[PDB]
Order: structure tokens, then sequence, then C-alpha cells
């Protein structure tokens, strides 16, 4: 009925989803980080300042993907001619909710760069993601990838498609109350409320194997729920 045309702009961002599903053979693993403890330490972090800082989750899930990705450095990687781009660096791209779209401003040197820095770059590129006033070199790169959906609740779970030439990207779903169990000082079990996120990390598999990718998870599943290893 209505038959309004393609921008032309979404074009561009078709064919380059068609190339990332005919050339990444893509496969997700799924795992449940408790951030029980992560929003303990961030309330206690907000609460210590002057209005100088506001963090949020998506600040310790950036430094926890660059703590992960620098001790497996194999996803740290992607496809080239007959060759294998291995970074230092991790350099993380963060998808912004535009009305025109979407866009994944980059920020730079994620590991051993600080809270309250991470936070201001957050806030810089997504402010200017939203006044459309960026350079081609802020969003054009990256290594790694992060898309969250944490603002809907409804959304327990959901896959993401890779970004070429990058090799992994991560998915972050609403958090929720699952039970879990608990010892009290007897001997009995007993029903204690745990506030889980499920967390989908899609690999390619042309560079990332099944078992590196567990490892990832593993490794960041381990940072997670350990909120004091984010020191180390």
């Amino acid at each position: 009925y209505t038959d309004v045309p393609i921008s032309g702009m979404r074009k561009t961002i078709a064919a380059r989803l068609k190339e990332s599903v005919t050339e990444n053979p893509h496969f997700f693993v799924s795992t449940n980080l408790s951030v029980s403890k992560l929003l303990k330490l961030r309330q206690a972090l907000n609460s210590s300042a002057d209005g100088r800082y506001k963090l949020s989750v998506n600040d310790f899930l950036i430094k926890a993907m660059g703590i992960a990705s620098k001790r497996v450095p194999t996803v740290n990687s992607s496809w080239r001619d007959g060759v294998i781009r291995q970074f230092e660096t991790v350099d993380v791209s963060v998808a912004v909710a535009t009305p025109n779209g979407l866009i994944t401003p980059i920020v730079k040197g994620v590991e051993g760069k600080g809270l309250e820095s991470i936070s201001a770059a957050v806030k810089e590129l997504a402010k200017k993601a939203r006044d459309g006033k960026l350079k081609p070199e802020e969003y054009q790169g990256g290594s790694i990838s992060i898309s969250n959906m944490g603002m809907n609740p409804a959304v327990q779970s959901f896959t993401a498609i890779i970004n070429p030439p990058q090799a992994a990207i991560l998915a972050v779903g609403a958090p929720q109350k699952v039970a879990v169990p608990v010892e009290n000082e007897d001997g009995t079990t007993g029903v204690s409320w745990d506030e889980q996120i499920i967390v989908t990390a899609s690999f390619d598999h042309k560079v990332v194997d099944g078992a590196v990718g567990a490892e990832w998870i593993r490794e960041l599943k381990k940072v997670i729920e350990n909120p004091l290893e984010l020191l180390l």
C-alpha cells in the first residue's frame, strides 16, 4: 500500500550485514552473569562521589571485555588477505541507538584506562551520536563490539550480527530475578534471589573456535562475578 522508498543509506548497511552473514559463519555462546555484587560496587562508587561521575553497568562490561580480550588474545583478531591481524589494545565499539538507525563509536585503549574515563568517553560519544557530529575515524575500526539492551526490560536474550571485519560481538539482555540455592547456618538449603543477566556472544568460526569462545566467556564471567578482579 504505502511504498516509501529506501533511504539509500540503509542499502549500504544491508549489503554490509549481507557480507557479515555470508562470510562469517556465526555461532553463539550464552551465559548468565550474576551482577548482585557488581550493582553493590556501582552503588558504592556512585555514592562516594560529589557529582564528578556516574557509573553504569556498561562501564564494568566494557572493562571486563578488555580484561577478557587481553587474557584470550585469539578473540581480539580479524580476517584479512591470507592473514590473521591480531591487535594488542582492546578497542570497543559501543552501539548507540539514534533515530537515524545505528552507529558504533569506538572507545580506544580500554585495558588500563579507568572507569571514569570509560564513562566520560561513552557519554561524549553517545551525546555526539545523538547530535550527529562524528568523524569517520571515530566509528570506523575497532576490534570487538557490544550491543546493550538493558533499558528494555522485555528482552531476556538476543543475538547480534558481527560488524565486519571484527571477530566477535556481545549482546546483553535485561536483568531478571532467578532463584539460586543458599545454605543457612544449619544443614538445610534455602531460596535466595539473585540478579542475573543473560549474555550472548556471537563468534566467527574462521578465527575463534568453540573452546576459545568458552574460555573467553569463562574469563568474562569470572571478572564479572568477582568484581575485585577489575583491579588486576
